[PDB]
């Protein structure tokens, strides 16, 4: 997920602007629904992934937001002491205290049902347990209980009307995301919003901690330490899921790091080329970044110093002088099934081979496999994500920069052999390799192109739609699943705000019964392909001018009304005078819209899928169960107020209104797809639409821990290497931090106090 904010002072012919590219995957129906919210102290326009309340994307006329992903830890691993004699119990404080347990049963759509049994301790979830140890691993994070609150400060930034509003409702979102923050005046703001534990001295936060009560988190850290700026000197905010600032420390998982290597520097080197951007510029940085090789800016000095004295006529020197004259810059040839240049394919066969040689080389089987992928992966299909520069990749740069690097090279990676020998042996490979496939001119190879896919199942592997849905686009764009932008104070026209996005295939997702595909089911496929982009409108008159349809709604409760009023392209704007209408208006567009979409979403984020797919969703819908405890979030919801409550439970009433609508009338209203997979909607609650919030965003982006596998790793690491060369080497695959990692901020703003 990428973004790029620009203040006043970098800006042209505007006062800020904001260009948002988060990375989902692609999915049909889109991963994110557009709509805009007018009524109850909100006027916001934007798009937001499953329709949650809170919009991730968009602006209310006087500020914009944004967010991307990119996790410091904030969850741990507590190796719970147990009993032999005491099952169902484990140690903490100097009393045997009784886990809590809960009995679950998988229905199965013609097969056989399943029971098992979910645990949780004071410290979470049990994870796996080991009968050898006598541990229960459970998992802790710092935002359990905190799920719906989360999901309220969401919708409640929307309401504010400048940073310190703002910043108060981002102390309120517990799950690590970045936010960001523009506004009307050209003030620009970011915050690395989440909770973190504060934890006991001594604590590796990479590894287990015994659960005994020694290593209790002493609580959750203030707000004060969570990194934030506020109109930086450079004039600009830019992130691609890389560290907020000098000295945070990243999550725990062995496959991210944050180090010197980050494909985040791409942004800054677009972003520091000229004073100023204007609208149309900013915007053109999609298509810049989304073409980009991340890897040759990395390997192309230490492989034109490897290959130096080497004549032309040598085909290693022929591979880096063809390198060496490549802008780094991937298109597609007119075939739309080839790349116009080979250097991609070059790297990948010598980055695999290097990794191959060093880093997998270095580290005890199994584990050589979590640093051997070069960042190329890829199938027929394209990648399912974005790319970015590998951990093996991450891992062999520090190496390379030798006493450059921060990091101390515990073991050397390139085995004692000079990094010259090894450079030019992997170049070797590559050539082998490569001209078995393509002939020995490296002149004429044309190479696959990466290819995007909008798949039918979501990103749980669960369907969506049916599988003739999934639509191909010929060239791969690393970049957002969506991209939108706002633009304030232009100094063209009348507006004192300007916002476009674009939700491919399209606002709506709906197949008739008898197979017509909704009008706009897939109107924004071409526009997503070429970097084009759709206006969004914010005021009355502005969507009045440009609506396709306008219509009142009867609310169940009490018979008052609400209005829609949809755009030119599908996006529905809802006007009532309260939370609970305005929300009633919004769950209803969404049911017309995304039924089946966010039927499936409601079954895939509470493990209910078996029931109407069988047997190949258990041991899915299993997994799911385990990794949540259903009476902390109906708890959380209780004991809302009033005003709070209004937004579930409207939202929730809403898609029942054209659920019911769709049951009395299935012939002509049904989605196909309810047809085709052989059930029917039924009614929604205030659970269930937390429930969507809480499993495709805390759970996707805030519930990331290895421990497990990292002490297996250390545990290795120490056999092959000994006690203390073996701990030395885990701080350098996986190290706590990295202070030449490319930050958010920069360390003349701030850096993190603690070490
Ligand atoms: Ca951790």
């Amino acid at each position: 997920s990428n973004m790029w904010v620009i203040g006043k002072n970098k800006a042209q012919d505007a006062k800020a602007i904001m260009v948002n590219g988060p990375q989902f995957g692609w999915y049909n129906p889109a991963y994110t629904y557009g709509i805009g919210l007018h009524g109850a102290g909100y006027d916001v326009t934007g798009n937001t992934p499953f329709a949650y309340p809170g919009l991730l994307f968009g602006h209310n006329g006087t500020i914009s937001w944004g967010s991307t992903a990119g996790a410091g830890d904030s969850v741990d691993i507590f190796a719970e002491k147990l009993s032999a004699e005491k099952p169902g119990y484990y140690q903490h404080n100097g009393e045997w205290v009784k886990m809590l347990s809960r009995k679950e049963t998988i229905a199965v759509k013609d097969g056989q049902p399943e029971t098992f049994t979910v645990w949780r301790t004071l410290h979470g979830n049990v994870i796996k347990t080991d009968t050898a140890t006598q541990t229960a691993y459970a998992k802790a994070r710092a935002w359990d209980g905190k799920e719906v609150a989360s999901l309220l400060a969401w919708t409640h930034q929307m309401k504010a009307k400048n940073w310190p509003e703002w910043t108060q409702q981002a102390a309120k979102q517990a799950l690590t995301i970045n936010w960001y923050y523009a506004d009307v005046n050209g003030n620009i703001g970011y915050v690395h919003t989440g909770a973190y534990p504060d934890r006991q001295p001594g604590h590796d936060p990479r590894l287990p901690v015994p659960g005994t009560g020694k290593w209790d988190w002493k609580g959750l850290l203030s707000f004060d330490l969570n990194p934030k700026v506020y109109n930086p000197q450079s004039g600009y905010i830019a992130n691609w899921n890389n560290s907020p600032q000098k000295d945070y420390p990243a999550s725990d998982l062995f496959a991210f790091l944050w180090g010197g290597a980050d494909r985040a520097t791409e942004i800054d080197t677009i972003l520091d080329k000229q004073p100023r951007f204007t609208a149309d510029q900013a915007w053109d940085v999609i298509r810049q970044t989304s073409r980009r090789d991340l890897n040759l800016r990395l390997f192309l000095p230490a492989l034109k110093d490897a290959t130096a004295n080497l004549a032309e006529n040598d085909p290693r020197r022929q591979l880096v002088d063809k390198l060496a004259s490549w802008d780094g810059e991937n298109l597609v040839n007119d075939d739309g099934k080839t790349y116009q240049q080979p250097g991609s394919a070059i790297l990948n066969a010598w980055l695999t081979s290097m990794l191959k040689r060093t880093v997998v080389a270095a580290v005890p089987a199994p584990f050589g496999k979590w640093y051997s992928a070069s960042g190329y992966e890829t199938t027929q299909d394209g990648p399912t994500g974005s790319l970015n520069i590998s951990v093996g990749a991450k891992i062999l740069y520090e190496a390379l920069q030798g006493d450059k690097s921060p990091i101390p090279q515990a073991v050397d990676l390139f085995g004692g052999k000079p990094q010259q020998e090894v450079i030019l042996a992997a170049l070797d490979d590559a050539w082998q390799t490569l001209s078995k496939r393509y002939g020995n001119d490296v002149t004429g190879w044309k190479t696959p192109a990466m290819a995007l896919t909008f798949r039918a199942n979501n990103f749980f592997g669960v369907p969506q739609a049916a599988a003739k849905e999934a639509r191909h686009q010929a060239e791969y764009q690393n970049r957002g699943t969506e991209n939108n932008m706002i633009v304030f104070s232009p100094t063209s026209g009348n507006r004192p705000v300007l916002a476009w996005d674009v939700v491919a295939p399209g606002q709506s997702g709906f197949i008739a019964p008898d197979g017509k595909a909704d009008k706009h089911y897939d109107d924004q496929l071409k526009m997503y392909e070429s970097f084009g982009r759709k206006s969004l409108w914010l005021t009355p008159q502005d969507v009045d001018e440009h609506k396709e349809s306008q219509e009142v709604l009867q609310v169940q409760l009490d018979q008052t009304e609400v209005k829609i009023v949809r755009d030119e392209y599908g996006m529905p704007h809802i006007y009532a005078d309260d939370t609970y209408r305005l929300f009633y208006g919004y769950g209803y567009v969404v049911a017309q819209d995304r039924l089946f979409q966010m039927e499936m979403a409601r079954r895939s984020t509470q493990g209910t899928v078996s029931e109407v797919l069988g047997k190949a969703f258990v041991k899915f819908d299993k997994d799911i169960r385990q990794n949540y405890w259903p009476d902390s979030i109906r708890a959380q919801i209780a004991s809302l107020s009033a005003e709070d409550k209004s937004i579930l439970q409207g939202y929730a009433d809403g898609m029942n209104a054209w659920i019911d609508k769709v049951n009395a009338s299935p012939d002509k209203l049904l989605p196909q797809q309810f047809s085709t997979f052989g059930f029917k909607p039924k009614h929604w609650e205030p659970f269930d639409v937390a429930m969507i919030f809480v499993g495709t965003m805390a759970n996707r982006f805030s519930d990331s821990t290895s421990e497990i596998d990292n002490l297996a790793l250390l545990t290795a690491l120490k056999d092959k290497y000994g006690k203390q060369q073996g701990m030395a080497v885990f701080n350098q695959l996986k190290w706590l931090v990295n202070p030449s990692a490319p930050t958010t901020i920069a360390a003349r703003e701030s850096a993190y106090p603690l070490k």
